[PDB]
């Protein structure tokens, strides 16, 4: 088919037909939709050679179409060349060109990211040289200063080297680089972030000294060509924080909350050709939501909409004072404010919003479609009055992809 | 299968086998998810006498079924008596009783309803009798008295007789029985509800006396029997209205808003055994956001967040301090006070999610699931403060159920 996606603010129709070149499923049958289960066992990723060359077979022939040089002798070449070492090793290697775009092009199809209107600029930094943890930390380390720039954010990827054997795997055990360690307390209750509580611990099983606070930023663990994992800590001056106040309530400095510049996902897995990549962490800039929102005032995350509202003095009794909401937008107005004042990239829902629109205009008229994901798309606040809420996204899975995969501390034969 | 969702605020695990009992289709495929396309060919509405049995068939076993008479002489004497009917004349009418188990499990269906704790609690109205636009105009007269029960709101439908040749139909050219008028201008900007301007002028077209202002009750349009509509205005003293006020600012009566009690949907379809009920307009109460969020601030809509902020003197510059976040916070809370110190029934928007969470569990327990549609549960503002944003519903298409259907006007044959 040749399906139709409206926008119902602006009346606005695009056509896809990118959707045909779609091959992986999507967890939705024709009797039952499921487009709002978090992980489905599509999305979620062990394969072989014979399954390998169509794979490496159909990335060589987007490629080379995208550079215009589609099938010829440098393409056959080239897709001769990876056929005979996919029969000799039964795997095979990409050319630092090949994997710039592979990368590039897995963000492009992330169907539940709403900044994919930078897909294109996207530093690409090849680890696959890569041997030893230290070496892991290194490069991770030269991301993190690299993608900082001082608050002026650039987007980047790292990509260690790809999965052969699957016993010899480099993994990032953390699910960001920069995160908040989660202490429990006597009462039971949660120091610091409550959704890293099991992570925090295997690094102190692993002999951290945790300094057992709110905002302390984790050491790495690094697992690399299968071997056990090893802790380093990030140098503290490149790890960039922002203090959260408010440009009216001199009293939200007191609050005493702050939050790391750089958002930078490393537990995800990268699909190329074929290829596996088991650590590839990338990173950008903010939305404003996934702090204010999602962050700070998630029931399970760190909860705070129950401080903010007491300092405003807020009609907190009823359900309907709508007092939670009314605390979400100052909490929102203040993470904004301070990011913005400090220099650090910081971009509001609306801005993100407007821009994944002009985005899928683009990817309609120039790619003849564009996968998206409306539960995850739209902000987790004021989600109708963003233009995102009015627009109909056909969701389908395009390669190369990041994919979920799971934490290694249960796969990870120890020893 | 007997698939999983999973809530992922509370670790609550639910299994739904309810969806093998589904029939319909959703839109979405094994390669392409549709969960967010408005009006999919499925969700809208003609059918035969060979086609009509087995859907007899399946409606009577689950009625039977559900008063503990499951396939019984009592059971098979009906699917005698319908089948020999439908026989007959090629189609059949419905007991009093199959009438009111159909028409509370439509809803109890309606995957899109976030109100849908209170299906079993419907009152339902046999119009079924009625054979003029005169008719028409007493039952829905009644109907607006009834569910009203002078801001006591009260759960009703009304159900005109069924489709039979297809061009013998009953219709309400109203989407809804009570909505405002709208009205275009010179400079081609909007007074009223820039939604019905279409409709309005069809009432013009057939001889409305428009008083040209914002917040005009519309007459009446009904189609009886295939017969071209007639206009009647409901008893002003029957369309109980609240005026917005805010418990802070004084200034918020001057902005002049007010809406209708009664939400009290007009032109969907409802099936039932396989018969369709083209007239079948169903009412209950107001969830808050669908006034405050959608009526009142969407861009085509009554587009008041300008005059809102602009009133509470605000940062109105940039896009990044939030003021349409913040002045829609207040215009909610001013919808909610105005209506509850009215003593009219309204329901805020954390209230109605945490009840809907509740009644999934319920629909889980002693019914196996509950389709939802995640795209339309999670409310228009504050989405994940909510916990139905942390909630994985399976949407499916079960029977009875109600349905889209083209508007009459491009339909109705004239004369
Ligand atoms: C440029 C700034 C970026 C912004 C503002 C941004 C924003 C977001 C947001 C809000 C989400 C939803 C996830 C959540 O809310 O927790 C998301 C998902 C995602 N983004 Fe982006 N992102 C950015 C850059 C990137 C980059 C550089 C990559 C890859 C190189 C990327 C790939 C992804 C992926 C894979 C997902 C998740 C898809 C899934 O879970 O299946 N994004 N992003
Ligand atoms: C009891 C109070 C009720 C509340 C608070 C409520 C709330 C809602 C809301 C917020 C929606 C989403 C539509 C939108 O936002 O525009 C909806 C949809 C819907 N409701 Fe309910 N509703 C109520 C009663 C009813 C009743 C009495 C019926 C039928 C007898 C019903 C059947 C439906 C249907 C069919 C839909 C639309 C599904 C679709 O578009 O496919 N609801 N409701
Ligand atoms: C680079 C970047 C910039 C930015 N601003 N945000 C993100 C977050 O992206 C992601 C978030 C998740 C977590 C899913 N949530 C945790 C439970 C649900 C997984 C991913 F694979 C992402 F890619 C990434
Ligand atoms: C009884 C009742 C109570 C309540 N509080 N709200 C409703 C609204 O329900 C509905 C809304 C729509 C319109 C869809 N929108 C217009 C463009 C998108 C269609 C339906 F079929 C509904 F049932 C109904
Ligand atoms: C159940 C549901 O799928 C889950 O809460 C999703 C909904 N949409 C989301 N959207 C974004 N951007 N991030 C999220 O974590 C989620 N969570
Ligand atoms: C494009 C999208 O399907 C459309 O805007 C939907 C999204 N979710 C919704 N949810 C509700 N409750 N009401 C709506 O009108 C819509 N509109
Ligand atoms: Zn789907």
């Amino acid at each position: 088919r040749f399906l139709k996606v409206k926008n119902w603010e602006t009346d606005v129709v695009l056509t896809d037909t990118l959707h045909l070149k779609s091959t992986l499923e999507t967890g939705c049958t024709e009797h039952i939709c499921m487009g709002s289960i978090m992980l489905p066992s599509q999305h979620t990723r062990v394969a072989t050679k014979d399954q390998l060359f169509p794979l490496a077979k159909e990335f060589l022939d987007q490629y080379y179409s995208s550079i215009k040089r589609f099938g010829s002798k440098a393409h056959m070449d080239r897709l001769e060349e990876v056929n005979k070492e996919i029969e000799s090793t039964s795997t095979y290697q990409l050319k630092d060109t090949e994997l710039i775009y592979g990368a590039k092009h897995a963000w492009r199809n992330a169907s539940r990211c709403v900044g994919r209107i930078q897909w294109s600029k996207l530093q690409v930094f090849d680890a696959r040289d890569c041997t030893t943890a230290h070496g892991m930390f290194n490069y991770i380390c030269n991301h993190v200063k690299y993608a900082t720039n001082k608050g002026n954010l650039r987007s980047a990827i790292t990509i260690f080297p790809q999965r052969t054997d699957g016993k010899h795997d480099f993994r990032v055990w953390n699910s960001q680089l920069i995160r908040y360690a989660g202490y429990k307390q006597p009462d039971g209750s949660t120091l610091g972030d409550p959704a890293n509580v099991q992570f925090t611990e295997i690094c102190i099983q692993q002999g951290w000294k945790a300094p057992r606070g709110r905002f302390d930023v984790l050491p790495l663990l690094l697992q690399a060509n299968g071997n056990d994992p090893e802790l380093f800590q990030i140098p503290p001056e490149l790890v960039l924080e922002v203090p959260i106040r408010h440009p009216k309530f001199d009293w939200f400095k007191d609050l005493g909350l702050k939050w790391y510049g750089l958002p930078a996902v490393s537990n995800m897995l990268l699909e190329i050709g074929g290829l596996e990549f088991s650590a590839c962490p990338f990173s950008g800039w903010y939305m404003g939501t996934e702090i204010g929102v999602r962050d700070y005032c998630d029931n399970s995350r760190y909860n705070i909409l129950e401080e903010v509202a007491k300092k405003m003095d807020l009609d907190m009794r009823k359900t309907s004072s709508l007092w939670k909401d009314q605390a979400l937008v100052e909490i929102n107005i203040a993470v904004l404010y301070s990011f913005q004042s400090d220099k650090v990239t910081i971009v509001d829902h609306h801005s993100a919003t407007e821009s994944f629109i002009k985005h899928m205009e683009n990817e309609y008229r120039c790619r003849g479609g564009c996968p998206a994901d409306w539960v995850w798309i739209v902000p987790p606040m004021s989600g109708s009055i963003t233009p995102v809420f009015h627009q109909e996204m056909l969701n389908y899975r395009l390669t190369p992809s990041f994919e979920y995969q799971p934490d290694p501390w249960n796969t990870h034969v120890w020893k």
